[PDB]
């Protein structure tokens, strides 16, 4: 693509935690559709199944309701009910440590899905490469 290809290691067996190290923050998609973050580690709906279409692209699912990741075309997180192309995100290693997610539908204007230190997801245009806002740990569940 236009992009580099340094992937994280690890595999997609089990379902994840997304650890944003900007605030500390969980990655969360709520019920009503809404995604931000929540330091709460017992919250049901930061459990994340990642799932990949082809090497380095990834769906993000909430195994608590089934929504997938989607980034809309203004660069909004929100959970949508079926996995449409708007929902693949490419999956990269930064830092050689951290997991970043760009929306693949939109990666040419890099936008990295993000969490800002009060724990509101970041819109598209406003993340960039040197923020710790884009930079997660993936935990094991």
């Amino acid at each position: 693509h236009h992009h580099h290809f340094n992937l994280p290691p690890g595999n997609y067996k089990k379902p994840k935690l997304l650890y944003c190290s900007n605030g500390g923050h969980f990655l969360r998609i709520l019920p009503d559709g809404t995604v931000d973050g929540t330091r709460d580690r017992s919250d049901q709906h930061i459990q994340l199944q990642l799932s990949a279409e082809s090497v380095g692209e990834v769906y993000i699912k909430s195994t608590e309701t089934g929504q997938y990741l989607a980034m809309d075309t203004d660069g909004l997180l929100y959970g949508s009910q079926t996995p449409n192309s708007n929902c693949l995100f490419l999956e990269r290693l930064e830092e050689n440590h951290y997991n970043t997610y760009i929306s693949k539908a939109h990666a040419e204007k890099n936008w990295f899905v993000g969490l800002k230190k009060n724990g509101s997801c970041k819109r598209g245009p406003r993340t960039h490469y040197g923020q710790k806002a884009i930079l997660f740990l993936p935990l094991p569940v």
